[PDB]
């Protein structure tokens, strides 16, 4: 739709930044889709991931860090708040000790910081969704 | 770049028949991008697959059908002719016996059939890929 997929952003992240991202999943669950939302060290692609977010619409979802190169341990969830065939808005708070995640207003995962977030230098989402809105927020000090 | 994906064409098959599709992952191999071939009985999203092919770049590929709703036996492979970053020239033949694809002039797989090619109504290829060129045969008789 309107902003271009892949979307890459510059960003920077403390405790009490905001990742607003509104978007729509590209085909029915049936197809099985994916959303990831990766937060990197740097502005390239294959840079460290500071937040991995992978959402396989209708079957799971997988949170992980990419550390020096390697994936780490792997969380894996089967909570699915995304709706088949709907518009999401997806909530990402950076709180002191972890990342939750809202879908559509309601609470989903957390994900306890493994690096600090002031390591983040890019955003970036992915995979087969539309976006219609993406945002980080830049009130706090 | 220049066809849209996710890339949708009705489409008919038969022995002799091929499909061709030259295009570039959205990412480093490092970052797993997928690329998705999947040959529908109808033009609806949601309708059987007879052939679905699904490349993890660096990674596996997955070949399976889908039959009144429901996935079938998965073949898996980790053959991965494909090239980190690289652009690729992918070729679907369809066999009396099995479909057979070649990529980069490279035999890489092939999956028996399980449902006639007479059934193929649409071809859609998608997931992390820019597409470049995309040609079903219509020579035969």
């Amino acid at each position: 739709s309107l902003l271009p997929v892949p979307y890459t952003e510059a960003a920077s992240l403390s405790t009490g930044s905001t990742v607003t991202i509104k978007g729509r999943p590209l085909a029915c669950f049936l197809n099985q889709p994916y959303l990831q939302v990766d937060f990197h060290t740097e502005m390239k692609e294959e840079s460290d991931i500071v937040f991995h977010f992978q959402v396989c619409f209708g079957r799971r979802v997988v949170m992980n860090s990419r550390e020096y190169g390697a994936w780490k341990q792997q969380v894996e969830s089967k909570n699915m708040p995304f709706q088949d065939g709907q518009e999401f808005e997806l909530s990402i708070s950076v709180l002191p000790d972890k990342y939750q995640v809202m879908v559509n207003g309601q609470s989903s995962y957390t994900f306890d910081h493994r690096i600090k977030p002031e390591a983040v230098k890019m955003v970036q989402v992915w995979r087969d969704i539309s976006l219609t809105k993406f945002n980080v927020s830049y009130l706090k000090r």
